[PDB]
Parts: structure tokens; sequence; C-alpha cells
């Protein structure tokens, strides 16, 4: 029963947050960002897994079709935590100039990674709102 965690200041402009956990790439959410339509570095979205589990991989789908198809971070990282206080980076991304629309962020770990929380986190201020479609883990 993983649940969504995300930056509290974002407003749900369209869609609904259950759409991010329904296993359908075609359903998403469009968040309005405050601070003058700016997502600041450190903002995040991901999963609280409820308990510490061994992860074999993740598959997160950022962006969505139509409205807000370009509304994505350009620099962000995948990180995990056991306690929701200390984080460890798995990968850093630069998707400047990525095509508009859904972008599948998928990683596989040869040796499982133990985590209770796992998320994408903005690395650089960007003057955009934000769309997402799906957050999933691969485990056990
Ligand atoms: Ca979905
Ligand atoms: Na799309």
């Amino acid at each position: 029963n993983p649940s969504l965690i995300r930056s509290e200041s974002w407003q749900v402009y369209e869609g609904n947050e259950a759409n991010l956990l329904d296993g359908d790439d075609n359903t998403g959410v469009w968040y309005k960002t405050l601070n003058g339509d700016t997502s600041l570095a450190g903002e995040f979205i991901g999963l609280d897994l409820g308990k510490e589990i061994k992860l074999d991989g993740i598959r997160f789908v950022i962006g969505k079709n139509g409205g807000g198809s370009s509304d994505k971070w350009n620099k962000f990282k995948l990180e995990y935590s056991l306690d929701n206080e200390s984080w460890t980076t798995i990968k850093e991304y630069d998707k400047t100039g990525a095509p508009a629309g859904k972008d599948v962020i998928e990683e596989s770990f040869e040796t499982p990674i133990s985590a209770k929380y796992i998320r994408l986190t903005n690395m650089e201020n960007i003057n955009k709102w934000l769309t997402f479609s799906e957050f999933a883990i691969v485990s056990d």
C-alpha cells in the first residue's frame, strides 16, 4: 500500500493524485507551482513504502500528454531514505531538451537497495508548473 509523498505547496490544478498510483501511464496529474510558477530546488515527489523493503528497481513516469506536456524538471535526482530525514542519491538526471510529454525514468539495481522512501527531487529552480503520471517500484 505505497503512498504518495510530494512537496506540500503544490496545488492540484488538474487530475487527481490517485492517478499516480493506478498503474496506468495514461492517467496523471498537473500541479501548479507557487513562488511565481517556479519549482524550487529541493521540491520532490515519490513514495512512502510504509516499511523498509529491498528494491530491485523503480519506474516513474514524469510529464503527461496534452496540457503541461513540457511541464517537467530539467535537473533532478533519484534518492532514497530509511527514515525520511537522511537521503542517499541513486542517480542525477539532466533532461533539458527532452521531447515533450511522458518520460519514463526506469532503473534496475543488480544488488537490491533497502529503502522506506524513494523519490525524485528537483536539483535546480525552474519556472514551470509540473505534470506526472506514475510512480512504481520493483521488489521481491
Ligand atoms: Ca497513472
Ligand atoms: Na505523452
